[PDB]
């Protein structure tokens, strides 16, 4: 985490202290940013780091808002999950290692990966005006 542990449980909601930090997975469906369509970039919701630029953003239907490609290499750090009886890939910030989701090989081209997003470990600034919204 870039803040200390008693700054982000005071400055996070609950539902976002419990998907970043105790690797929770918010209910499907219900995250704030899933049909965001406006133009700007989703950063870390604990460090600001960038991690998905809009244009790289689509409907996959599966719950959560999802991605094909993160800006770079590395801002995203990839571990063996095998929680909820599952077997798959999660995903975290590069840079302070908070949980986000999971990269699932169902995306579209050219990468042919989803990046599976859960909105509450999100902060999205608007490309028209810098305006934050936590997800
Ligand atoms: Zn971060």
């Amino acid at each position: 985490n870039k803040p200390s542990a008693e700054e982000l449980k005071k400055n996070l909601s609950e539902m976002q202290f419990y998907v970043t930090q105790n690797h929770g997975t918010e209910p499907p469906f219900t995250g704030r940013l899933l049909h965001n369509k406006r133009d700007g970039v989703y950063h870390c919701l604990i460090c600001d780091a960038p991690l998905f630029h809009s244009q790289t953003k689509y409907d996959s239907g599966c719950g959560w808002p999802s991605f094909y490609e993160p800006v770079s290499e590395e801002s995203i750090r990839y571990i063996k999950d095998l929680s909820h009886g599952m077997q798959r890939i999660e995903i975290r910030c590069g840079n302070c290692d908070a949980h986000l989701g999971h990269v699932f090989p169902d995306g579209p081209q050219p990468t042919g990966e989803r990046y599976c997003v859960n909105s509450a470990s999100l902060r999205f600034t608007d490309g028209e005006n810098g305006e934050e919204i936590n997800g």
